[PDB]
C-alpha cells in the first residue's frame, strides 16, 4: 500500500538551520517546497513546531555517520524517508556545505522540495526537469524551474484526485 500509512494529511517540523542564509530562507524553502506539492495534487500539510511531528526536517553537521559522515564538496547533500514505520517522514540537510538560493552552491529551495517528495512516498524519477531527478544539473536559470510530468506521475500514484 503506497500513501503514508493511508493518511492524506501530515505535519512538517523545521528544526534545521542554515547560518549562511537567514531563517527566512530555511523556513521559506520548506514552505515553498510544501506549497508547490499542493499546487500539483490535493494532498495537504502544515508546518509547525509541536515536539517531533509526522515529518521532522533537522540539521546534520558532521554527524550523519548513519550512511556517510561530513563530505562537504560531495554529491550526497540531504535525505528524507517515506515507506517507513518511524522514519515515515524524517529528513536531514548538510551544514558541511554552502546552502544557497541563487545557484552558487547548494540550491536550498530545490534540495528542500526534493526532501518533501522523498518523504511523501516518491523515489527518484528520470526526466532532467523533475524535482525527483537524482542529479543537480546546476542550471543557473531559476526562472525555468518547474515540476515534471514524471515526478507528478509518482505523487499521483500516492494519493491522486
Ligand atoms: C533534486 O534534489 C536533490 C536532493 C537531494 C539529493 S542527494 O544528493 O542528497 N541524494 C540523497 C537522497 O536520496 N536524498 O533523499 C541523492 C544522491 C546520493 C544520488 C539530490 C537531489
Ligand atoms: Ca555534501
Ligand atoms: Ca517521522
Ligand atoms: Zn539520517
Ligand atoms: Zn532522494
Amino acid at each position: 500500500g503506497i500513501p503514508k500509512w493511508r493518511k492524506t494529511h501530515l505535519t512538517y517540523r523545521i528544526v534545521n538551520y542554515t547560518p549562511d542564509l537567514p531563517k527566512d530562507a530555511v523556513d521559506s524553502a520548506v514552505e515553498k517546497a510544501l506549497k508547490v506539492w499542493e499546487e500539483v495534487t490535493p494532498l495537504t500539510f502544515s508546518r509547525l513546531y509541536e515536539g517531533e511531528a509526522d515529518i521532522m526536517i533537522s540539521f546534520a553537521v558532521r554527524e550523519h555517520g548513519d550512511f556517510y559522515p561530513f563530505d562537504g564538496p560531495g554529491n550526497v547533500l540531504a535525505h528524507a524517508y517515506a515507506p517507513g514505520p518511524g522514519i515515515n517522514g524524517d529528513a536531514h540537510f548538510d551544514d558541511d556545505e554552502q546552502w544557497t538560493k541563487d545557484t552558487t552552491g547548494t540550491n536550498l529551495f530545490l534540495v528542500a522540495a526534493h526532501e518533501i517528495g522523498h518523504s511523501l512516498g516518491l523515489f527518484h524519477s528520470a526526466n532532467t526537469e523533475a524535482l525527483m531527478y537524482p542529479l543537480y544539473h546546476s542550471l543557473t536559470d531559476l526562472t525555468r524551474f518547474r515540476l515534471s510530468q514524471d515526478d507528478i506521475n509518482g505523487i499521483q500514484s500516492l494519493y491522486g484526485p
